[PDB]
DNA sequence: ATACCACTGGCGGTGATAT
DNA sequence: ATATCACCGCCAGTGGTAT
DNA sequence: ATACCACTGGCGGTGATAT
DNA sequence: ATATCACCGCCAGTGGTAT
């Protein structure tokens, strides 16, 4: 028959053709090389573009690849489809991403990173890429001696820190160690995971 | 027309059986599913008999309801679910190891984002020993650092050293060793290591 | 007057066009936008664009900086102009650049770097990048004792050769030194200077 | 119309002198260096006493017949020659220094390719100490790491390691020392290093 | 050999039309 | 949003010249 | 509770026109 | 090189049913 694209498809279409024609010349595409790709005629392409035709969790994904985008960028629907459908094969928990670069703190791309990595239910959880290693950061957690992402005045860095008496601190981890109270240092959260390429 | 691809009622045979062998725990009858699925009990028995072959969507709703994996009773759709999963957040499936006692044995798929390498990893591998993970590029050109490696049937992390020669350095053991480029057969090198702390 | 564009004035103009219109989607650019950016109107735009108006260094430079491509991508002659001016400040080098990466070695972009980097005329040199380093090497230096890029049996990696009794060698570098004869090594070149970020 | 700006005419002042205290060395009158830039006695007469002003190209040609760099007469005209040199290998100039006896003293502006840096550097410099070249971020945040400071007078090379209060662990010497931030200058933060061997 | 003198060719644009 | 049209200021150079 | 039976709605295309 | 036009196979599901 022929059915009339509920308006949200009606609307991923529109940015799917808007994200196309800003990129065909910066990919050397058309819509029979798309075609092509797709296993489809330009027919079939431009149905999906003008909102004749709804496209699909694979079609949608074929045309992410092409076009070396996300499917959020021009359908959040299927993309919250695509990760309820990958929620059957292994829980990946989307950590939120930082980049750590002369001791300055920065957001970045979420990170996706399984289950399987952590011991304990990291619910509210960072992942800091720094100097060539990734830290898998606990963001509550109880204060005890270990690996912690800390702030000394103004300054992100990775230090080792072991609780001492009279409410003092011993950080290590810099290139030199020192003590300070344990209110001399901001704790953002515990590592609770690193992982690291080739050293 | 009833022509399901012979996998497919391969998919049916196993998620037949584990419908049947767990709906004691769960409690549930067909038609109990297919309410939780926005179905009739005669769009779900065609499924588990393999009238009706599955789509991406039903087989994973089936393995929510259901308390087992997509890839357990249809590893050709769990294949394309991930590569779905691709266009958003584009981790990379990696086929899963564990490595105790010199015996290497399958273990669950890992999810790994593809942040993770620098080089892209098209075969590679994971392998949990000694409670971390190592990440294996299974096509990897022969090069000094940290390989999977099979020495007369024991498979083992060890850190091989080129020598003049065709020789080997192996190290890992209490002594390191030398010996020839084809008397060990190199897996695959290791790029990438995780571990958890206490 | 009017002259008529001596005809490769007219053939970059062809390439400066034809690089913009494939291109000013992926920028975001029109032909108004670029006048903005160069301090003209859509009418001299147009006749750089179009093969009226020969464009000069001044305009090359803005034009390959807003497309962020070099002028040899549209106009050779000009690049050999800039590098002959350039050759009046300081005497930069363009030495053909490489990447070693699992003991595996790959042309690369061409580097510049000055010419009091080196004691000596390195007239037939390399520059490799590997491990966070760039390591510049002599390829027509005698065989001493020395830092060396070396291939070993189809490896290529940085060693620090020492020549030994017997036409032997010791080489240092590797995670495992050893010895073998001089003929077991084939040297590329040897290494004359290192550059490091912070390490 | 003779508008020629202030710093045009003082282009021509460096230039003149120049030409006039080094002729006798290349033996090479006007119109010998006329012939040289395909041009007449009177175009050259222009630009030495201050009637035409130096476009890129004849500065840098001039720059070539007289064993002098475009720089030492003409600062605004070689700054821009740098301008156009980014668009073609795209090297950095970057202001050239001596660190010697705790004196910095200027020395030729150096040429590096942009691909030395991971971070894009706008403000920069290079400093020539104990035979090496110590490139510096003018206008970098203060992190642990070498940084080209300014102990009371004295330009050195230290490693600055920031402590709770304030405070610095400044090192380099045979005994390292700690202060606070305020009492030390820290002119940039060393980023690369480069040195020869033998 | 070198520093003035008008004189001027063409470089590098502008500014309004379409389409 | 681009292309093609006259139109042109105006420093670049020129020759010719008296030092 | 569950496995057959036709029956069929619409999904996801095709294939030729312009322009 | 794109847009809009009919046209439609054909597995997806449906209800109804006898276990």
């Amino acid at each position: 028959k022929k059915k009339p694209l509920t308006q949200e498809q009606l609307e991923d279409a529109r940015r799917l053709k808007a994200i196309y024609e800003k990129k065909k010349n910066e990919l050397g595409l058309s819509q029979e090389s798309v075609a092509d790709k797709m296993g489809m005629g330009q027919s079939g392409v431009g149905a999906l573009f003008n909102g004749i035709n709804a496209l699909n969790a694979y079609n949608a994904a074929l045309l992410a690849k092409i076009l070396k985008v996300s499917v959020e960028e021009f359908s959040p629907s299927i993309a919250r489809e695509i990760y309820e459908m990958y929620e059957a094969v292994s829980d990946a928990k989307r950590i939120e991403g930082f980049t750590l670069s002369e001791e300055i703190l920065k957001s970045d791309k979420q990170l996706s990173v399984d289950a399987q990595f952590f011991t304990k239910p990291l619910t509210d959880g960072m992942a800091i890429r720094s100097e060539g290693k990734i830290y898998f950061v606990d963001k509550q957690a109880s204060l005890s001696d270990g690996l912690w992402l800390v702030d000394i005045e103004g300054a992100i860095s990775i230090r080792e820190l072991t609780k001492l008496p009279g409410r003092k601190l011993h950080v290590a981890g810099g290139k030199v160690p020192f003590e300070c109270g344990i209110d001399d240092i901001k704790t953002l959260g515990r590592v609770v995971g690193v992982y690291s390429e080739v050293n």
